[PDB]
C-alpha cells in the first residue's frame, strides 16, 4: 500500500494541503509528506517559545510577575484578558500560552525573550540554536496567523518543527527539569482533543500544541507514547489556501492524518 497516496487522498477529500513528519527512530521509518514545504506556525510556535524562555532563565524566573494593561490584549487571550489587574507570572504565561494558546501571554513571553522590538528575532535565533535554518518568526500575535500563502514570514516546515519538538521533549535541548515543565504544560493542554489525539487510541499518551489561522490553517505538533512507552514525534500541518483567507480550518483532517500515522506506528 502507499501512505503518501493516502495522504494525497486526504488532501483531495478535504480540499487541503497536508504536511506530515514523524522522525525515524531505532524501531521505525520516518513518515514524510510535504515535509520540506513551508506552513505557517500559527500557535505551534508557543511550545518552542516556552522552551526558549525556560532555556534562557533560571527556574526562579517562573515566579517573575509580568504586568500589562487592557491595551496589550491584541489577539485571542482567554487567560490574560482576565488578569489585567493582577498581572501573571512568567510560569502562568507559559501555562496560558500552551494550554489556552493565549496570544497576549505569547507576546509577553516574546518580549521577555528579546525585549519589545527583539522578541521575534530572539525566538528565530533560539530555533537557529537547535539547528533549524528554515523556520522564521517575523510578527507577533495576531498578525503571525494572517500572512498570505507563499510569504515565508512566520513559517516552519513539518520536518523542522518535528525535529525541534524531538529535541525539546525527547532530546537534550533542555535540562530534564525544564523539559519536564514543558512536557507537563503540553500534557495538560486539551485544545488539540480533536486533532492528533483523536487519531491515536486511548491507550496512547498524546501531548501536543495546536495552531489555527487564516487560509484554513490547522496544525498540531505532538509527542505520543505507545502503550509500551515508546515515544514518537508527530507533526501535522495543514492549510486550505485555495479557499481564500477565510477558508475554514479542518481539525478532522489532522485527526485522519494522525489515524493513518497511528496505523503504521501501532
Amino acid at each position: 500500500g502507499d501512505l503518501a497516496d493516502r495522504f494525497a487522498e486526504l488532501e483531495r477529500r478535504y480540499d487541503a494541503r497536508l504536511g506530515v513528519y514523524v522522525p525515524a527512530t531505532g524501531t521505525t521509518a520516518a513518515i514524510e509528506y510535504r515535509a520540506d514545504e513551508r506552513f505557517a506556525f500559527c500557535s505551534t510556535f508557543k511550545a518552542p517559545l516556552v522552551a526558549a524562555v525556560l532555556h534562557q532563565n533560571p527556574l526562579t524566573h517562573l515566579d517573575k510577575l509580568i504586568t500589562y494593561t487592557s491595551d496589550d490584549i491584541r489577539s485571542i487571550s482567554p487567560v490574560a484578558q482576565q488578569h489585567v489587574q493582577t498581572g501573571m507570572t512568567i510560569g502562568q504565561l507559559c501555562d496560558a500560552a500552551i494550554r489556552y494558546s493565549d496570544g497576549t501571554a505569547a507576546n509577553l513571553l516574546l518580549a521577555d525573550l528579546g525585549g519589545p522590538g527583539g522578541g521575534t528575532a530572539a525566538f528565530t535565533g533560539y530555533l537557529r540554536s537547535l539547528g533549524d535554518t528554515v523556520s522564521r518568526l517575523d510578527a507577533e500575535e495576531p498578525e503571525l496567523n494572517r500572512n498570505p500563502p507563499g510569504d515565508e514570514r512566520d513559517t516552519t516546515t513539518p520536518h523542522a518543527i518535528a525535529l525541534v519538538l524531538q529535541q525539546l521533549v525527547l532530546g537534550n535541548a533542555l535540562p530534564p527539569d525544564k523539559r519536564a515543565l514543558l512536557t507537563d504544560w503540553m500534557a495538560r493542554n486539551t485544545t488539540g482533543a480533536k486533532r492528533i489525539r483523536a487519531g491515536f487510541p486511548a491507550d496512547w499518551k498524546v501531548i501536543d500544541k495546536t495552531g489555527t489561522g487564516d487560509y484554513g490553517r490547522a496544525n498540531d505538533i505532538a509527542v505520543v507514547w505507545s502503550p509500551t512507552g515508546v515515544p514518537y514525534v508527530v507533526a501535522v500541518m495543514s492549510d486550505r489556501a485555495g479557499g481564500g483567507y477565510d477558508a475554514e480550518p479542518r481539525e478532522a483532517l489532522l485527526a485522519e492524518a494522525a489515524t493513518c500515522v497511528a496505523g503504521v506506528l501501532a
